[PDB]
């Protein structure tokens, strides 16, 4: 048929695009403001909610009608999604054009290859996801220099837009599990099998999960916007402060292969709990480490490492629990979590600290956060493998 890795380069590809769309309105901003940044945000509020809830009906619709055609509508949709939004005139307009409709390509983008990569990596189940997800802490290191060339922006959403339809297009082109009967390798029997959908929308072991997603999804988002303030307050200039905070990046984008590649070696559970730890700890230590650079430093890459692990550890997990045949609505629901907290999270850190004036609150909410995510995370172990009595019965 086909060589097992290409759904890793199409995962890369799809994911490259979810990248892109998540960065742009960072450099958006300025450009926009010149012709309230409050008012720009609220663009990339309903699209991390219209994204993170339409993974649900993507999820469903690649396990009902395959990946590919649903990869496909979410790149037209995207595509159309920025092209619409290089000829926008009011604030309605780009929310409609960026939240809406750009949000629900890229959620459709977004799923189907998260599902459908490991079918073809049994042997490495998290490593594929990772590679259906290590697109979205790549989205600066490719587009971000050539925005800036652009800008020095209508043209940005146009040019990138035609680019991010083609990749989606070309990366759910060539999409499909693997074969019904053949699964790419190198007295009676008691049948096990995955959990259907109902039956792991029901777990219980689920919602601790969906639990414990939001926790640490809010965590990060209510506090990542924050890093480099944090380091302008304790005295650092805003150059310094920013290029310290910037290598979270590298580890956001690193840790998504790596985690992976760690969890397959050795188990998931525990390295995700202490990763969930890591990041408790760091909310706290950012009020010893926070006022140098190479501090600041080291709370960011912690931080991103703990955060990017996150969307390769919550599906690896769902894996694990359910098996994988379910896998495109199981993870559609689940990450649902992530899509409220994207869009409430951020509003949330930015009151606490205007409430106080500091940032006490919104840091110690989030280590709260994480606590409650590592004692979730450390304690659910997988849930009882389901009998297949009716096939179980065909054995004479
Ligand atoms: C934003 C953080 C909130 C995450 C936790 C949300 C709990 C929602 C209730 O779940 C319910 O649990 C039951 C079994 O436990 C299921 O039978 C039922 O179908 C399901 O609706
Ligand atoms: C910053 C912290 C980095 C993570 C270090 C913790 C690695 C955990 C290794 O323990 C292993 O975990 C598996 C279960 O998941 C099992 O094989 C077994 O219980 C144990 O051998
Ligand atoms: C002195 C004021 C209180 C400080 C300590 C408690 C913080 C309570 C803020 O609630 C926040 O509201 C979000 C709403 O979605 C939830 O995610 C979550 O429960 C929580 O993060
Ligand atoms: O990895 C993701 O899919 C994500 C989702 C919502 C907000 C930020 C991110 S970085
Ligand atoms: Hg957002
Ligand atoms: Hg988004
Ligand atoms: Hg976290
Ligand atoms: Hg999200
Ligand atoms: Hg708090
Ligand atoms: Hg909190
Ligand atoms: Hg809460």
């Amino acid at each position: 048929t086909m060589p097992r890795w290409v759904p890793l380069l199409l995962g890369l590809l799809g994911s490259t695009t979810c990248g892109m769309l998540l960065y742009a309105w960072s450099v958006f901003i300025k450009p926009l403001n010149a012709e309230s940044r409050a008012e720009i945000a609220m663009a990339f509020a309903i699209c991390c909610l219209i994204f993170g809830l339409m993974t649900f009906p993507a999820g469903r619709l690649s396990d009902k009608m395959g990946p590919r055609k649903v990869v496909m509508t979410g790149g037209v949709l995207l595509a159309i999604g920025f092209i619409l939004s290089g000829f926008i005139q009011s604030k309605y307009q780009l929310y409609i054009t960026y939240g809406v409709i750009a949000g629900f390509g890229g959620g459709m983008i977004y799923l189907p290859p998260i599902a459908t990569a490991p079918k073809w990596w049994p042997d490495r189940r998290a490593l594929a996801t990772g590679f259906a997800v290590v697109g979205l802490g790549l989205g600066s290191f490719l587009m971000g220099p050539l925005a800036t060339y652009i800008i020095e922006w209508r043209y940005v959403f146009w040019y990138c837009g035609v680019a991010m339809g083609i990749m989606a297009l070309i990366a759910g082109a060539f999409l499909e599990p693997p074969p019904a009967g053949w699964k790419p390798a190198g007295a009676a029997p008691k049948v096990t099998r995955d959990w259907t959908y109902e039956e792991a929308k029901g777990d219980t072991k689920f919602w601790l999960l969906y639990l414990a997603y939001f926790c640490g999804s809010f965590a990060g988002l209510m506090v990542i916007g924050h890093l480099a303030g944090f380091g302008r307050d304790a005295g650092l200039t805003a150059m310094a402060a920013a290029g310290a905070v910037s290598s979270l990046a590298f580890s956001n984008a690193a840790t998504r292969i790596l985690s992976g590649w760690f969890v397959d070696k050795i188990g998931i559970r525990v390295y995700f709990a202490a990763l969930f730890a890591l990041q408790t700890a760091a909310m706290i230590a950012i009020f010893q480490l926070g006022g140098s650079v190479v501090g600041l430093s080291i709370v960011a890459i912690v931080i991103g490492w703990n955060y990017g692990a996150m969307f390769t550890l919550f599906p690896a997990t769902c894996l694990q629990f359910y098996g994988p045949t379910a896998q495109g609505s199981n993870y559609g629901l689940l990450f649902t979590a992530c899509g409220l907290a994207g869009f409430a999270g951020p509003w949330v850190g930015g009151w606490l600290k205007d409430t106080t004036g500091t940032y006490y609150l919104p840091f110690l909410c989030a280590a709260a956060l994480c606590a409650l995510g590592t004692a979730i995370v450390f304690m659910t172990k997988p849930p009882e493998k389901k009998h297949a009595l009716e096939l179980e019965v065909l054995f004479q």
